[PDB]
């Protein structure tokens, strides 16, 4: 099966998902000279207050929170989307080192991790059916890079003790994505893919030009995860991310100048 290693890493993902070699695979470098600003695209609208956390899951390629999506509790709207969308769930890729780990990389820069807060529009009535639709998902984009402490995260860190192997689950409740936000909602938007198997090509990426910083201490809590289940050999949950693929025919906007 698909993973993160030597031997069925990314560079093996098309041999089993053949759009890997895709038109609009995502993540991509944002080349922040030749992104075309857009003074037609407008601010983001994000409305968590409402959220409802539910579990936190080790799924054994990254950890992801879940959240209720049976209703319009915590939705994205605006931006370059056309109709509102559900959050269902959160999740991270991360480096085994400072200097590596987020997906999307901005003018080759890497940075020490990457959360992809995932969205699905609501006019397509559940999930599924909405990953089979260009239009389907929006994710949210955020860089980490390490610093100073993000006090809304901690919560998250405090928990990994407790599913550190593939499969393990934990109740997560009263949660508030909030406190995982950035000052400024300026960002980059194209239109790529999921960037795990099966990357289908649903989504609209909406990448925040302000990183968040976190400490070091609490990136050091994620790469204690692990790959495998309980019982099985010891393989640290760390690199999950997959590189940079070309832009081809796509043209990255910028809501900023
Ligand atoms: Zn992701």
């Amino acid at each position: 099966h698909w993973g993160y290693g030597k031997h069925n890493g990314p560079e093996h993902w098309h041999k089993d998902f053949p759009i890997a070699k895709g038109e609009r695979q995502s993540p991509v470098d944002i080349d922040t000279h030749t992104a075309k600003y857009d003074p037609s695209l407008k601010p983001l609208s994000v409305s968590y207050d409402q959220a409802t956390s539910l579990r936190i899951l080790n799924n054994g390629h990254s950890f992801q929170v879940e959240f209720d999506d049976s209703q319009d509790k915590a939705v994205l709207k605006g931006g370059p989307l056309d109709g509102t969308y559900r959050l269902i769930q959160f999740h991270f890729h991360w480096g085994s080192l400072d200097g590596q780990g987020s997906e999307h990389t901005v003018d080759k820069k890497k940075y020490a991790a990457e959360l992809h807060l995932v969205h699905w529009n609501t006019k397509y009535g559940d999930f599924g059916k909405a990953v089979q639709q260009p239009d389907g998902l929006a994710v949210l984009g955020i860089f980490l890079k390490v610093g100073s402490a993000k006090p809304g995260l901690q919560k998250v860190v405090d928990v990994l003790d407790s599913i550190k192997t593939k499969g393990k689950s934990a109740d997560f409740t009263n949660f508030d994505p909030r406190g995982l936000l950035p000052e400024s909602l300026d960002y980059w938007t194209y239109p790529g893919s999921l960037t795990t198997p099966p990357l289908l090509e649903c989504v609209t990426w909406i990448v925040l030009k302000e990183p968040i910083s976190v400490s070091s201490e609490q990136v050091l809590k994620f790469r204690k995860l692990n790959f495998n289940g309980e019982g099985e050999p010891e393989e640290l949950m760390v690199d999950n991310w997959r590189p940079a693929q070309p832009l081809k025919n796509r043209q990255i906007k910028a809501s900023f100048k």
